[PDB]
């Protein structure tokens, strides 16, 4: 199975060859022919009354490549809702245009017995890999006292007299998600460094690496011949920095942020690192 290290402390030797390692899968470079730039939200039913199938009730796409005929007219992300039975069609609702500021609640016009469980409303994004999940409790119930809604510290829980309508909250604003963006820019990798006891924002650049193969160095030639990255860090997503030979001086605080504002991915690997002898 697959560990994530965010943050360590570690010890090398006087001379030895230091490997910090940075890696990440989200940081792989893909030819643009692979990439599938394509938002889907869908909403998924948990039935109690049925108890062991989780169907899809209704899906809504972010982006299409609009066609008439065999001429292929261009790809714009707009936007269509679609329901799984037929039955449901003018009966679950989406909101328009929902990708545009993140709202993916689900309108139910009439709830029926066989609309209670648990629904999950749920994000896919196939260019930046981001799966996201909210649940959302609904209970069916004929007293029009006991109708309502509270949250029970993790989810909605819904109570809708039967015949009425019922509306299932998801939002997500979050710039990923929605259709606003900054240009894209390449994923970048950067290093750097600071002395021991120095707060992180007062580091000092250390290497710079951009998905396009690009690169940039600081420091002096000194600590430059010492510090580097193993050649196609993108085509595996292995950024680790290499310190051969590590010194005494470089003891302190290494920094591995990992860039791609486009997906909202903002990570960093922090390495208090020791020398020893
Ligand atoms: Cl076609
Ligand atoms: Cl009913
Ligand atoms: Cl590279």
């Amino acid at each position: 199975d697959r560990s994530v290290v965010s943050e360590s402390t570690v010890s090398w030797a006087a001379g030895a060859r230091a490997v910090l390692r940075c890696q990440s899968p989200r940081m792989v470079w893909t030819q643009d022919r692979l990439h599938d730039r394509q938002r889907v939200v869908h909403w998924d039913l948990s039935g109690s009354k049925a108890g062991g199938p989780a169907r899809r009730l209704v899906d809504m796409y972010s982006t299409g490549e609009q066609r008439v005929g065999e001429q292929r007219l261009g790809e714009q992300r707009v936007g269509e809702q679609r329901v799984y039975e037929p039955r449901d069609r003018g009966r679950l609702l989406l909101p328009p245009s929902a990708f545009h500021d993140g709202n993916f609640s689900l309108f139910i016009r009439a709830v029926e017995e066989t609309d209670e469980g648990l629904y999950t409303c749920n994000l896919h994004h196939h260019y930046c890999h981001l799966y996201e999940s909210l649940a959302v409790s609904l209970e069916v119930t004929d007293d029009p006292r006991a109708a309502g809604a509270h949250w029970d510290g993790e989810k909605e829980v819904l109570a809708v007299e039967r015949g009425a309508p019922a509306l299932l909250t998801c939002v997500n604003r979050a710039h990923v998600w929605t259709d606003r963006h900054l240009e894209e820019a390449q994923q970048v990798v950067h290093w750097d460094r600071q002395p021991p006891g120095v707060p992180h924002d007062r580091a000092d650049r250390l290497l710079d690496l951009y998905a396009s193969g690009e690169r940039r160095a600081y420091g002096p030639p000194f600590l430059r011949d010492r510090v580097a990255v193993e050649a196609d860090a993108f085509a595996r997503g292995d950024f680790s920095l290499l310190i051969d030979p590590v010194e005494p001086a470089d003891e302190g605080t290494y920094s591995c942020h990992l860039h791609h504002h486009y997906c909202g991915l903002h990570e960093r690997r922090v390495f208090h690192l020791r020398v020893t002898e």
